[PDB]
């Protein structure tokens, strides 16, 4: 199974990743490539394509993340709808898209707790509004957990159970 | 005296500001305006112009900061060279431009210590390379402190001494 993790900062994405790795015994890879997302759309698509072949691993931020942070940074490539559906097709059978989020208020609170200085104050709202926009236009099925209601542990357990239950799952 | 603080995160800018305020009895104002830096160049210029009138205060990030973060975020206005020199002219006599920075390696280390997930890994290099680029093209005189060599306390003392010494300072 190719577990994909998406969502904004301060949602324990890295923690949940660690737990899933230790448990499911899957390596961890960071999809998002600020460097490559600048160079060009081609080398960017190639990149995500290489990852689309891997399996039995966890990807911390994939195409969906790029389809979000691209609408924020200058000189930042984005995948075309055709390129997306292409990648989703190659992973449709081995993919578990995970979206970890939290309320805007909660995220700013965690951000303040961490000590940010550039902390906009509303840009988060947009990021969140943007994420659920991208997830809504996904070709694959998506799973989301509110990191404000469930702990990093309870979440990893849910996913762990699904993954091990895939043997009975037929993607059609 | 108008104290203007510029530089990247993780350089104790907010801490140096707190001390300067407690001592010099100057209120603190955050220059940068994400909201207004998006709206438009006009309302943005009107913003800094309004701040260029205040005195005996500390501004956490001002025009120089905008002249940096603008080359990074989409839909982000920037001040024109004429608009900058205009503002620098209005403050040339009452301004102390402070630049707090640190080595790229040190900043990433502090970033890691804080727990960032979007932490590029080289974008900082650009930000720093960009800042010293802007500071170099400044109309006012600038003062910079390496937050990697001097403590937040020693820095605030240096500035505090300068400010109180302005009575003897003639800007020409």
């Amino acid at each position: 199974t190719l577990i994909i993790l998406e969502g904004p900062d301060c949602c324990f994405k890295s923690t949940v990743a660690a737990k899933l790795s230790k448990e499911l015994k899957y390596p961890i890879i960071k999809g998002s490539s600020f460097e490559l997302a600048k160079s060009g759309n081609e080398k960017l698509f190639e990149h995500f394509n290489k990852l689309a072949d891997e399996d039995n691993v966890i990807i911390d931020r994939f195409v969906y993340s790029n389809l979000v942070y691209a609408k924020k940074f200058k000189d930042y490539s984005i995948l075309t709808e055709r390129q997306l559906r292409f990648i989703e097709d190659k992973i449709k059978a081995k993919a578990k898209v995970v979206y970890l989020h939290a309320d805007p208020s909660v995220i700013k609170k965690r951000l303040r707790v961490r000590g940010d200085e550039y902390i906009e104050g509303k840009d988060i709202d947009s990021i969140l509004e943007l994420y659920r926009e991208v997830m809504s236009n996904a070709g694959l099925h998506t799973y989301s957990w509110d990191t404000g209601q469930w702990s990093s542990d309870e979440i990893a357990k849910d996913i762990i159970f699904l993954v091990e239950l895939e043997h009975h799952h037929h993607h059609h």
